[PDB]
Protein backbone atom coordinates (compact mmCIF):
# COMPACT_ATOMS: atom_id res chain seq x y z
CA UNK A 1 0.00 0.00 0.00
CA UNK A 2 2.08 3.09 -1.29
CA UNK A 3 0.99 7.31 -1.05
CA UNK A 4 1.79 9.21 -3.96
CA UNK A 5 2.63 12.85 -3.36
CA UNK A 6 3.40 15.38 -5.95
CA UNK A 7 4.72 18.91 -4.99
CA UNK A 8 6.38 21.29 -7.23
CA UNK A 9 8.23 24.66 -6.42
CA UNK A 10 7.44 26.11 -9.93
CA UNK A 11 3.82 26.84 -8.33
CA UNK A 12 5.21 29.39 -6.53
CA UNK A 13 6.00 31.43 -9.50
CA UNK A 14 1.89 32.93 -9.48
CA UNK A 15 2.29 36.16 -7.28
CA UNK A 16 -0.02 39.30 -6.87
CA UNK A 17 2.44 42.18 -8.00
CA UNK A 18 0.03 44.90 -6.45
CA UNK A 19 -0.60 43.21 -2.80
CA UNK A 20 2.45 41.15 -1.83
CA UNK A 21 0.16 40.28 1.26
CA UNK A 22 -2.34 38.74 -0.66
CA UNK A 23 -3.57 35.57 1.84
CA UNK A 24 -3.14 33.23 -1.47
CA UNK A 25 0.75 33.25 -1.44
CA UNK A 26 3.34 31.33 -3.02
CA UNK A 27 4.74 29.98 0.41
CA UNK A 28 1.14 27.83 1.08
CA UNK A 29 2.67 25.06 -1.04
CA UNK A 30 6.42 25.13 0.07
CA UNK A 31 5.24 25.48 3.73
CA UNK A 32 2.65 22.20 3.54
CA UNK A 33 6.01 20.29 1.71
CA UNK A 34 8.24 21.54 4.28
CA UNK A 35 5.57 19.88 7.30
CA UNK A 36 5.68 16.97 5.45
CA UNK A 37 10.19 16.51 5.20
CA UNK A 38 9.39 17.70 8.75
CA UNK A 39 7.55 14.80 9.91
CA UNK A 40 9.74 12.44 7.99
CA UNK A 41 6.36 11.92 5.79
CA UNK A 42 7.64 12.90 2.72
CA UNK A 43 10.43 10.01 2.60
CA UNK A 44 7.26 7.63 2.93
CA UNK A 45 5.73 8.32 0.21
CA UNK A 46 5.96 7.64 -3.60
CA UNK A 47 6.94 11.54 -5.57
CA UNK A 48 4.92 11.55 -8.38
CA UNK A 49 6.13 13.98 -10.92
CA UNK A 50 4.43 17.23 -11.93
CA UNK A 51 3.37 17.95 -15.60
CA UNK A 52 1.51 20.93 -17.55
CA UNK A 53 -2.28 20.00 -18.36
CA UNK A 54 -2.59 20.17 -22.15
CA UNK A 55 -5.37 22.98 -23.88
CA UNK A 56 -6.90 19.75 -24.94
CA UNK A 57 -7.23 18.42 -21.45
CA UNK A 58 -8.17 22.07 -20.26
CA UNK A 59 -11.28 21.92 -22.93
CA UNK A 60 -12.65 18.31 -20.74
CA UNK A 61 -14.68 21.58 -18.45
CA UNK A 62 -13.39 24.64 -19.88
CA UNK A 63 -14.02 26.89 -23.20
CA UNK A 64 -11.78 27.89 -26.01
CA UNK A 65 -12.04 30.70 -24.97
CA UNK A 66 -11.20 30.72 -21.51
CA UNK A 67 -8.59 28.90 -22.21
CA UNK A 68 -7.23 31.65 -25.00
CA UNK A 69 -7.65 34.33 -22.66
CA UNK A 70 -5.68 33.22 -19.47
CA UNK A 71 -3.65 31.81 -21.96
CA UNK A 72 -2.47 34.90 -23.59
CA UNK A 73 -1.52 36.61 -20.06
CA UNK A 74 1.76 34.57 -20.29
CA UNK A 75 2.93 37.60 -22.37
CA UNK A 76 0.80 40.67 -20.73
CA UNK A 77 2.16 43.88 -19.98
CA UNK A 78 1.53 44.53 -15.97
CA UNK A 79 -1.27 46.93 -17.09
CA UNK A 80 -2.67 44.65 -18.96
CA UNK A 81 -2.35 41.78 -16.15
CA UNK A 82 -4.26 44.44 -13.76
CA UNK A 83 -6.94 45.22 -16.00
CA UNK A 84 -7.60 41.45 -17.27
CA UNK A 85 -7.87 40.52 -13.30
CA UNK A 86 -10.29 43.26 -12.86
CA UNK A 87 -12.55 41.70 -15.31
CA UNK A 88 -13.04 38.54 -12.76
CA UNK A 89 -14.84 38.56 -9.23
CA UNK A 90 -11.37 38.43 -6.89
CA UNK A 91 -8.25 37.49 -9.54
CA UNK A 92 -4.76 38.78 -9.77
CA UNK A 93 -2.30 37.43 -12.52
CA UNK A 94 1.17 37.47 -12.87
CA UNK A 95 2.61 36.36 -16.28
CA UNK A 96 3.29 33.28 -14.49
CA UNK A 97 0.10 32.27 -13.71
CA UNK A 98 -1.44 30.60 -16.86
CA UNK A 99 1.84 28.14 -16.60
CA UNK A 100 1.42 27.42 -12.52
CA UNK A 101 -2.37 26.47 -13.11
CA UNK A 102 -1.36 23.72 -15.71
CA UNK A 103 1.02 22.71 -13.51
CA UNK A 104 -1.69 22.07 -10.54
CA UNK A 105 -4.14 20.33 -12.96
CA UNK A 106 -1.52 18.17 -14.86
CA UNK A 107 0.28 16.88 -10.97
CA UNK A 108 -3.22 15.74 -10.45
CA UNK A 109 -3.83 14.21 -13.98
CA UNK A 110 -0.22 12.42 -12.91
CA UNK A 111 -1.80 11.62 -9.43
CA UNK A 112 -5.15 10.31 -10.20
CA UNK A 113 -3.81 8.02 -13.00
CA UNK A 114 -1.14 6.64 -10.34
CA UNK A 115 -4.05 5.67 -8.41
CA UNK A 116 -5.88 4.10 -11.39
CA UNK A 117 -2.88 2.07 -12.51
CA UNK A 118 -2.60 0.67 -8.89
CA UNK A 119 0.73 2.31 -8.98
CA UNK A 120 -0.31 3.92 -5.52
CA UNK A 121 -2.92 3.41 -3.30
CA UNK A 122 -4.29 7.21 -2.87
CA UNK A 123 -2.16 10.26 -2.85
CA UNK A 124 -2.01 14.06 -2.44
CA UNK A 125 -1.25 17.33 -3.91
CA UNK A 126 0.45 20.13 -2.65
CA UNK A 127 -0.94 22.81 -5.73
CA UNK A 128 -1.79 26.02 -6.18
CA UNK A 129 -3.56 28.06 -7.67
CA UNK A 130 -6.52 26.35 -6.43
CA UNK A 131 -9.54 25.50 -8.74
CA UNK A 132 -12.65 25.26 -7.93
CA UNK A 133 -14.22 28.39 -8.11
CA UNK A 134 -13.33 28.34 -11.94
CA UNK A 135 -16.24 27.80 -13.98
CA UNK A 136 -16.71 26.72 -17.99
CA UNK A 137 -16.28 30.05 -19.49
CA UNK A 138 -14.55 32.24 -16.30
CA UNK A 139 -11.82 32.88 -13.82
CA UNK A 140 -13.20 33.43 -10.06
CA UNK A 141 -11.76 33.43 -6.16
CA UNK A 142 -8.18 32.97 -7.36
CA UNK A 143 -8.87 29.88 -9.16
CA UNK A 144 -8.37 29.70 -12.60
CA UNK A 145 -9.25 27.10 -14.25
CA UNK A 146 -11.06 24.20 -11.89
CA UNK A 147 -8.49 21.26 -11.09
CA UNK A 148 -11.10 18.60 -9.37
CA UNK A 149 -13.17 18.94 -12.20
CA UNK A 150 -10.85 18.40 -14.80
CA UNK A 151 -9.06 15.28 -12.90
CA UNK A 152 -12.91 13.87 -12.81
CA UNK A 153 -13.11 13.95 -16.69
CA UNK A 154 -9.50 13.13 -16.95
CA UNK A 155 -10.16 9.99 -14.69
CA UNK A 156 -12.71 9.21 -16.79
CA UNK A 157 -11.36 9.67 -20.07
CA UNK A 158 -8.35 6.76 -19.40
CA UNK A 159 -11.32 4.48 -17.96
CA UNK A 160 -14.63 5.00 -19.42
CA UNK A 161 -16.91 7.52 -19.24
CA UNK A 162 -18.91 6.60 -16.78
CA UNK A 163 -16.44 6.38 -13.89
CA UNK A 164 -18.63 7.41 -10.95
CA UNK A 165 -16.25 10.03 -9.30
CA UNK A 166 -17.31 11.39 -6.03
CA UNK A 167 -16.11 15.01 -5.36
CA UNK A 168 -15.70 16.16 -1.62
CA UNK A 169 -15.25 19.76 -1.22
CA UNK A 170 -14.45 20.57 2.49
CA UNK A 171 -13.23 24.02 1.36
CA UNK A 172 -14.60 26.64 3.65
CA UNK A 173 -16.34 28.08 0.56
CA UNK A 174 -19.35 26.57 -1.92
CA UNK A 175 -17.30 25.01 -5.24
CA UNK A 176 -19.71 27.05 -7.16
CA UNK A 177 -17.67 25.95 -10.51
CA UNK A 178 -17.59 22.30 -9.95
CA UNK A 179 -21.38 22.02 -8.59
CA UNK A 180 -22.24 24.14 -12.14
CA UNK A 181 -19.99 21.84 -14.31
CA UNK A 182 -21.14 18.88 -13.37
CA UNK A 183 -24.54 20.21 -12.50
CA UNK A 184 -26.72 17.75 -15.05
CA UNK A 185 -24.92 14.70 -14.66
CA UNK A 186 -25.09 11.43 -12.55
CA UNK A 187 -21.48 10.20 -12.99
CA UNK A 188 -19.54 12.17 -10.65
CA UNK A 189 -21.80 13.07 -7.20
CA UNK A 190 -20.29 16.22 -5.85
CA UNK A 191 -20.97 17.02 -2.40
CA UNK A 192 -19.55 20.44 -0.62
CA UNK A 193 -19.39 21.80 3.07
CA UNK A 194 -19.58 25.06 2.83
CA UNK A 195 -20.10 28.43 5.18
CA UNK A 196 -23.48 29.18 3.85
CA UNK A 197 -24.70 32.71 6.10
CA UNK A 198 -27.81 32.48 4.00
CA UNK A 199 -25.90 33.46 0.92
CA UNK A 200 -23.89 36.36 2.54
CA UNK A 201 -20.28 34.34 2.81
CA UNK A 202 -18.22 34.65 -0.42
CA UNK A 203 -19.02 33.47 -3.27
CA UNK A 204 -22.15 34.68 -2.12
CA UNK A 205 -24.46 32.90 -4.32
CA UNK A 206 -27.82 31.22 -3.12
CA UNK A 207 -26.51 28.21 -5.76
CA UNK A 208 -24.52 27.42 -2.59
CA UNK A 209 -28.24 26.09 -0.56
CA UNK A 210 -28.88 23.10 0.28
CA UNK A 211 -32.36 22.97 -2.39
CA UNK A 212 -29.68 22.38 -5.34
CA UNK A 213 -29.74 19.28 -5.48
CA UNK A 214 -29.08 19.24 -9.65
CA UNK A 215 -30.57 18.97 -12.77
CA UNK A 216 -31.67 17.02 -15.61
CA UNK A 217 -30.49 13.09 -15.24
CA UNK A 218 -28.03 14.86 -12.59
CA UNK A 219 -30.67 15.45 -9.84
CA UNK A 220 -29.94 13.62 -6.50
CA UNK A 221 -26.08 14.03 -7.52
CA UNK A 222 -25.26 17.37 -6.23
CA UNK A 223 -25.58 17.95 -1.88
CA UNK A 224 -25.05 21.26 -0.64
CA UNK A 225 -24.25 21.45 3.12
CA UNK A 226 -24.75 24.76 3.79
CA UNK A 227 -23.57 26.35 7.80
CA UNK A 228 -25.09 29.02 9.04
CA UNK A 229 -25.11 31.25 11.94
CA UNK A 230 -21.90 29.55 14.26
CA UNK A 231 -18.18 28.87 14.04
CA UNK A 232 -18.17 25.22 12.84
CA UNK A 233 -15.75 23.08 13.93
CA UNK A 234 -15.05 18.77 14.47
CA UNK A 235 -18.48 17.94 16.16
CA UNK A 236 -20.26 19.95 12.97
CA UNK A 237 -18.31 17.97 10.08
CA UNK A 238 -18.15 14.96 12.16
CA UNK A 239 -22.20 15.37 12.58
CA UNK A 240 -22.01 15.84 8.65
CA UNK A 241 -20.23 13.30 7.82
CA UNK A 242 -22.05 10.34 10.00
CA UNK A 243 -25.78 11.59 8.74
CA UNK A 244 -24.98 13.10 5.07
CA UNK A 245 -21.66 12.60 3.82
CA UNK A 246 -20.96 9.06 4.07
CA UNK A 247 -24.51 7.52 4.03
CA UNK A 248 -24.83 8.94 0.33
CA UNK A 249 -21.01 7.97 -0.66
CA UNK A 250 -21.91 4.58 0.26
CA UNK A 251 -25.14 4.11 -1.83
CA UNK A 252 -23.09 5.75 -4.31
CA UNK A 253 -20.35 3.60 -4.58
CA UNK A 254 -17.31 5.67 -5.77
CA UNK A 255 -15.04 4.20 -8.02
CA UNK A 256 -12.56 7.23 -7.01
CA UNK A 257 -12.86 9.85 -4.37
CA UNK A 258 -11.49 13.60 -4.49
CA UNK A 259 -11.16 15.75 -1.94
CA UNK A 260 -11.09 19.38 -3.10
CA UNK A 261 -9.41 19.39 0.13
CA UNK A 262 -9.14 23.57 1.11
CA UNK A 263 -8.01 23.89 4.77
CA UNK A 264 -9.60 27.46 5.39
CA UNK A 265 -12.11 25.98 7.99
CA UNK A 266 -9.14 25.18 10.44
CA UNK A 267 -8.81 26.78 13.49
CA UNK A 268 -6.63 29.91 12.75
CA UNK A 269 -7.76 30.64 9.09
CA UNK A 270 -7.91 34.69 8.57
CA UNK A 271 -11.00 34.03 5.94
CA UNK A 272 -13.00 31.01 7.20
CA UNK A 273 -13.97 31.98 10.42
CA UNK A 274 -14.25 28.05 11.84
CA UNK A 275 -12.30 26.14 14.19
CA UNK A 276 -12.09 22.59 12.64
CA UNK A 277 -8.91 21.13 13.91
CA UNK A 278 -5.50 18.83 12.06
CA UNK A 279 -6.87 15.92 13.85
CA UNK A 280 -10.51 17.14 12.84
CA UNK A 281 -8.89 16.48 9.08
CA UNK A 282 -7.51 13.52 10.12
CA UNK A 283 -10.92 11.62 10.73
CA UNK A 284 -12.53 13.11 7.83
CA UNK A 285 -9.71 11.90 5.81
CA UNK A 286 -10.15 8.32 7.43
CA UNK A 287 -13.71 8.05 6.86
CA UNK A 288 -13.39 8.65 3.33
CA UNK A 289 -10.61 6.05 2.93
CA UNK A 290 -13.62 3.15 3.55
CA UNK A 291 -14.57 4.35 0.00
CA UNK A 292 -13.91 3.14 -3.36
CA UNK A 293 -11.67 0.44 -2.06
CA UNK A 294 -9.25 3.55 -0.82
CA UNK A 295 -8.74 5.36 -4.02
CA UNK A 296 -8.51 8.90 -2.71
CA UNK A 297 -6.80 11.72 -3.82
CA UNK A 298 -6.54 14.66 -1.46
CA UNK A 299 -6.24 18.11 -3.71
CA UNK A 300 -5.09 20.90 -1.78
CA UNK A 301 -7.82 24.09 -2.81
CA UNK A 302 -7.83 27.30 -0.12
CA UNK A 303 -6.22 27.82 3.54
CA UNK A 304 -4.62 30.64 4.41
CA UNK A 305 -3.02 29.89 7.59
CA UNK A 306 0.31 28.90 6.70
CA UNK A 307 0.79 26.83 9.95
CA UNK A 308 -3.02 25.75 10.23
CA UNK A 309 -2.74 24.44 6.72
CA UNK A 310 1.00 22.52 6.96
CA UNK A 311 -0.69 20.36 9.88
CA UNK A 312 -3.77 19.69 8.75
CA UNK A 313 -2.55 18.96 5.42
CA UNK A 314 0.17 16.66 6.68
CA UNK A 315 -1.80 14.73 9.09
CA UNK A 316 -4.04 13.88 5.76
CA UNK A 317 -1.47 12.49 4.19
CA UNK A 318 -0.41 10.70 7.78
CA UNK A 319 -4.10 9.01 7.11
CA UNK A 320 -3.63 8.32 3.76
CA UNK A 321 -0.14 6.27 4.90
CA UNK A 322 -2.20 4.71 7.17
CA UNK A 323 -1.18 5.81 10.78
CA UNK A 324 -3.64 5.62 13.46
CA UNK A 325 -6.49 8.66 13.61
CA UNK A 326 -6.18 10.68 16.45
CA UNK A 327 -8.29 11.41 19.12
CA UNK A 328 -11.05 14.20 19.21
CA UNK A 329 -22.25 19.36 21.99
CA UNK A 330 -23.22 19.98 18.56
CA UNK A 331 -24.05 23.74 17.71
CA UNK A 332 -28.21 23.27 17.13
CA UNK A 333 -27.77 25.35 13.72
CA UNK A 334 -25.52 22.93 12.51
CA UNK A 335 -28.11 20.71 13.13
CA UNK A 336 -31.18 22.28 11.11
CA UNK A 337 -28.52 22.58 8.17
CA UNK A 338 -27.85 18.83 8.21
CA UNK A 339 -31.71 18.42 8.75
CA UNK A 340 -32.67 20.72 5.78
CA UNK A 341 -30.03 18.68 3.20
CA UNK A 342 -31.60 15.35 4.85
CA UNK A 343 -35.45 16.57 3.85
CA UNK A 344 -33.80 18.05 0.44
CA UNK A 345 -31.87 14.67 -0.58
CA UNK A 346 -34.04 11.56 1.14
CA UNK A 347 -36.22 11.70 -2.07
CA UNK A 348 -32.91 10.93 -4.21
CA UNK A 349 -31.51 8.76 -0.87
CA UNK A 350 -32.82 5.51 0.01
CA UNK A 351 -29.85 5.79 2.96
CA UNK A 352 -31.50 8.71 4.25
CA UNK A 353 -34.84 7.49 4.99
O1 LIG B 1 -10.53 30.21 -0.49
C1 LIG B 1 -11.19 30.50 -1.42
C2 LIG B 1 -11.44 31.91 -1.88
C3 LIG B 1 -11.50 32.90 -1.02
C4 LIG B 1 -12.04 34.25 -1.22
C5 LIG B 1 -12.38 34.76 -2.47
C6 LIG B 1 -12.88 36.04 -2.61
C7 LIG B 1 -13.06 36.85 -1.51
C8 LIG B 1 -12.75 36.37 -0.24
S1 LIG B 1 -12.97 37.47 1.13
O2 LIG B 1 -14.53 37.77 1.48
O3 LIG B 1 -12.58 36.73 2.51
N1 LIG B 1 -12.04 38.81 1.09
C9 LIG B 1 -10.72 38.88 0.61
C10 LIG B 1 -9.62 38.58 1.44
C11 LIG B 1 -8.34 38.63 0.95
C12 LIG B 1 -8.09 38.95 -0.38
C13 LIG B 1 -9.16 39.21 -1.21
C14 LIG B 1 -10.46 39.17 -0.73
C15 LIG B 1 -12.24 35.10 -0.14
N2 LIG B 1 -11.86 29.52 -2.22
O4 LIG B 1 -11.70 28.26 -1.87
K1 LIG C 1 -16.83 23.38 0.21
K1 LIG D 1 -23.48 16.07 -10.14
ZN1 LIG E 1 -11.91 28.44 0.28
Amino acid sequence: PITGLVYDQRMMLHHNMWDSHHPELPQRISRIFSRHEELRLLSRCHRIPARLATEEELALCHSSKHISIIKSSEHMKPRDLNRLGDEYNSIFISNESYTCALLAAGSCFNSAQAILTGQVRNAVAIVRPPGHHAEKDTACGFCFFNTAALTARYAQSITRESLRVLIVDWDVHHGNGTQHIFEEDDSVLYISLHRYEDGAFFPNSEDANYDKVGLGKGRGYNVNIPWNGGKMGDPEYMAAFHHLVMPIAREFAPELVLVSAGFDAARGDPLGGFQVTPEGYAHLTHQLMSLAAGRVLIILEGGYNLTSISESMSMCTSMLLGDSPPSLPLKTSATVSINNVLRAHAPFWSSLR
